Formats: C-alpha cells, structure tokens, sequence
C-alpha cells in the first residue's frame, strides 16, 4: 500500500587491509538503509551467491536486487540461483543515470570505518587475519546501529 | 535478468496557464524516462485513476508506482483501483531521503516547456481553453522525442 519496496543494491569493493579475503561484497537495503557485508577471496558467481544467502538470512527475501553488469552478476549460475529464490534481477536506469549511488556511498563509509577501527587497534597496514572477522562485524554494527 | 524494473513516479503540479484544468498529473517511467501528462480540474482519487488509465494505454502496465502520501493517492478508492490492476503502490525511502526527484525535475521541465511554447504563440498569460490540449501534447512530445 504505502511503504518502500524491498529492493537491494549489491556491489563488490576491494579492501587490501582485509587480505587475503579482501573482496568485500556489500548490500544496501534501499527500504531500510541497512548494510550487510561479507568478505571473499575472489569475485566469482559463487561468492556473490554466498553473500546473498547471508543477506537473506539477515534481512529477509527482497523483491529485486540491482547490480552492475559484472560477470559474477550476469552469469548463468547467478541467473539460476536468483531464479531459484524467486528474486528479480535488475540494473541501472538509462538516460545518463550515473551509478547506483547508495551502495557506492556505503562502500566508502565502510572502508573509512574499517580504517578508523583498525588504526585504533594499532593496525596501520593489513589487519591480522584472526582479527578481521570481528572488526568487519564491528564496522557493520557501527554503520547500522547506534 | 538485466534491465531496469518498470516503476513509475507520479505527482500533481499546479499550472495556472492551463486553467480551468490547471492540475497537471505527471508520470515519469524510471525505466525509460518517458513522461506522460494529463490535465485535470481537481486533484481527486478519480483524477489520479484517469491519469493512470491513460499512462497505462501509452506505456504499458508498470510493476509499481511511487507517489507521496497525498490523499488522492492513499484513499480506499485508489488503493482498490491499483489492486484491481495488480500494480504495487509504494513511497519514498527513509533515511532522510528528500523527495522522488525525477518526477520533480519533470514537473519543472514541463512547466518551462509550456511557458516557452505559449509565449511563442503569443499567450503571455492563460492559454485559451481551445488551444490547451494541443499545446500540452506538443510539450509532452518535446520532452520525450527528438
Ligand atoms: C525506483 C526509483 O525511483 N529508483 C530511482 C529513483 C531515483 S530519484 O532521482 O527519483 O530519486 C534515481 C534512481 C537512480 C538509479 S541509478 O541509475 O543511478 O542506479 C536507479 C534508480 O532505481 C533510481
Ligand atoms: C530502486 C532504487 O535503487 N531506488 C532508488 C535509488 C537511489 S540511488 O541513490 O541509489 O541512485 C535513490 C533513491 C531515492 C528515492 S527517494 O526517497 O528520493 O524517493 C527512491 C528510490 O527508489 C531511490
């Protein structure tokens, strides 16, 4: 009736501080502005599917997901995984519309937050591998809850 | 698979040059950036329904329509007309999201175009009632086709 539709925007961003799993998949729920992030070793169709399985457990099942035309997003595999879930897959709108901004602003806020927290803990370079998960979870908490 | 979802934004704007039917209903198709406009004497639930019946004949049936919470848009009547068509009705997204900009930019472009054309025809004030329809159709053509 009157309330925003459940549409996500998803993207991958590189963050070397999180190596070897430095590919962060980030999903913004445009209905709630909630942010979900997971880390991956590579940007593959399967990484994107694992990320969305996690996002679905946390946010529920969306009506549609917007991405760019990255191959992990347009592969037969990913097309079939989304069909299996009954989730529509869409993309940017034409007419010189420059970029799904929200997930892009999120990428930036996220990388800043990771940096601030890391440097606070005394990691000026790569975050030790055993510390990464809690730090990523803490940045996600900070970006969503207050 | 990969292409933009069929979501419209609809709004009413007042344009005294078009009196007595000075309420212009404007619909932008975010998938194609096409603009549909009709004129009305009042902003009622029925005016909104007549506008969308026209927009559907011209653009096809959308998956959802975004409006503000104006009463012509949230009435039981309009809620039922949209249900009858199987069209979802939604609204702005939270998080300090200030306004469905696209249909708002359209309103502005439309009123400018009407002014330019009217003054070109020598109407510096109200457009004579018998001339209004073709002039409105000409502004719509100008905003969409080239
Ligand atoms: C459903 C809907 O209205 N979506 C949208 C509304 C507006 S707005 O300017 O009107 O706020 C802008 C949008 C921009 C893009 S993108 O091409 O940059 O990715 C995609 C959308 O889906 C947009
Ligand atoms: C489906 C989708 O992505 N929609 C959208 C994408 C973006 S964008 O900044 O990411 O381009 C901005 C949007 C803004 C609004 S509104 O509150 O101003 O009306 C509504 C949308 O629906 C938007």
């Amino acid at each position: 009736g009157l309330g925003p539709l459940q549409i996500w925007q998803t993207d991958f961003t590189l963050e070397p501080r999180m190596a070897p799993r430095s590919w962060l998949a980030v999903t913004v729920d445009t209905a709630s502005s909630a942010i979900v992030v997971t880390q991956h070793g590579r940007v593959t169709s399967v990484a994107a599917q694992h990320h969305w399985a996690t996002a679905i457990a946390v946010l529920g099942r969306p009506k549609a997901i917007k991405t760019d035309n990255g191959s992990c997003f347009t592969s037969k595999s990913t097309r079939e995984w989304l069909a299996r879930w009954g989730i529509a897959h869409t993309t940017g709108i034409p007419g010189n519309s420059q970029g799904q901004a929200m997930v892009e602003r999120a990428n930036r806020l996220l990388k800043d937050k990771i940096r601030v927290l890391a440097e606070g803990d005394g990691f000026m370079k790569r975050i030790p591998t055993s510390k990464q998960g809690e730090l990523l979870a803490k940045a996600m908490y900070a970006l969503n809850h207050f």
